[PDB]
């Protein structure tokens, strides 16, 4: 993982039981079975702004880099699409990519980026993260924890 004891930057992160305070919606009703949550994705949606999750809460200092430690594979294998900055306003993010390959590995992948624009929780604009995973291409989706960090030492 990343430094000692990884630096959660938000108290939650455990989509085995509920999916906390996150959002999910827009494909098929998420299920946490055993201990995960997949959503059925096969369908044949050429649009990602259509099925994923969301949450806010994600500061971001302009300057430093932060990391995205998801838990989740993809079923067949393929890519997909994630976002994450504010939600008001500028709406213009950071976080914004489209090339985040995923396939029969299931484990934690660290999405490190720059941060270009500060993102404060008071401003009528607070955290904000959407995983685009909808996709005429996409497929299954299986999350059982999701958490961002920045590792520091």
């Amino acid at each position: 993982a990343s430094l000692d004891s990884e630096v959660e930057l938000l108290p939650h992160t455990s989509f085995a039981e509920s999916l906390g305070p996150w959002s999910l919606y827009g494909t098929s009703e998420p299920v946490f079975a055993d201990g995960r949550m997949c959503v059925d994705l096969p369908g044949g949606q050429g649009n990602p702004w259509d099925a994923g999750l969301v949450y806010n809460g994600v500061p971001v200092g302009e300057g430093e880099s932060y990391v995205l430690s998801f838990t989740a594979s993809a079923t067949p294998d393929m890519p997909v699409r994630v976002l994450v900055g504010e939600g008001g306003g500028a709406y213009r993010t950071a976080f914004e990519q489209g090339s985040a390959p995923l396939t029969g590995e299931p484990a934690t992948r660290e999405y490190a980026f720059t941060s270009n624009l500060t993102f404060p929780p008071d401003g009528d604009a607070p955290g904000q993260v959407a995983f685009h995973l909808g996709k005429a291409g996409a497929y299954e989706f299986c999350i059982s924890q999701v958490s961002l960090t920045t590792s520091a030492t």
